[PDB]
């Protein structure tokens, strides 16, 4: 098993911080670092604690909302102290840091969501993180730990929520341009919440909305990739 690193492209003016998923790791924004990279911008990609190892329990006992949270301040922070402008952008659980972060946080240009609706509702995080803990116990050739599991994992999703709630609040206070994409076929997060998260954006400069018809979830890797890279570019370009 290889252990997924943060990692981090240099730019010259614009440098993204790219947030991932729950249960993902860096691999989530693999194809997207490198899109960037290619149309010339610095890219920061961090590791969340408890994630990237071949132990499900990680997640659910070494890390949480607050620390991801101090993790996604701290990468933002890293990259504005190089680059003109910095953007922030996050999937799924990513999401909810990088609106935070334009809430909250200094010197950013401009970022947004792919498939995150911030607004918490009907989900499939339980069934979606037992069976990525299954597939992680075959490379690992280690025994099943749903019960295990089972005594954190309602517990960790509502603390998301929890945090997800005050950041959907907060959404009044955003200033800049916010990018919005959203999986059209997404079996994980309810997507008609997207347009509401859309509909709360009063303040924002800009709201780029866009829906990826056919794609899954997760559209940072599936079919939907290219068509997202070249709408978060033509988003970046058009606020430079
Ligand atoms: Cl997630």
């Amino acid at each position: 098993f290889r252990k997924p690193q943060p990692f981090e492209y240099e730019g010259t003016d614009t440098g993204v911080v790219l947030l991932h998923a729950y249960t993902g790791s860096p691999n989530d924004m693999n194809f997207m670092a490198r899109a960037l990279q290619r149309s010339g911008y610095g890219v920061y990609v961090p590791l969340f604690s408890g994630h990237g190892t071949v132990e499900p329990l990680d997640i659910l006992t070494k890390g949480n909302p607050d620390i991801w949270w101090a993790e996604s301040s701290a990468a933002v922070a890293h990259m504005t102290a190089k680059y003109a402008k910095v953007f922030v952008f996050g999937l799924s659980l990513g999401g909810i840091f990088a609106m935070k972060a334009l809430e909250t946080l200094p010197g950013i240009t401009a970022g947004g969501v792919f498939s995150s609706p911030i607004l918490p509702g009907k989900h499939h995080l339980v069934p979606g993180f037992l069976k990525y803990a299954e597939y992680m116990n075959r490379l690992a050739g280690k025994s099943d730990e749903s019960t295990q599991i089972l005594a954190y994992l309602p517990g960790q999703l509502a603390a998301i929520d929890q945090f997800a709630t005050t950041v959907a609040a907060d959404l009044n206070l955003v200033k800049q341009p916010t990018f919005i994409g959203q999986a059209g076929q997404d079996e994980l997060v309810d997507g008609r919440l997207a347009y509401q998260l859309r509909d709360a954006l009063i303040n924002a400069a800009r709201v780029d909305f866009h829906w990826y018809d056919d794609a899954k979830h997760v559209i940072t890797v599936n079919s939907a990739h290219h068509a997202l890279e070249e709408d978060v570019i033509a988003f970046m370009q058009q606020e430079n």
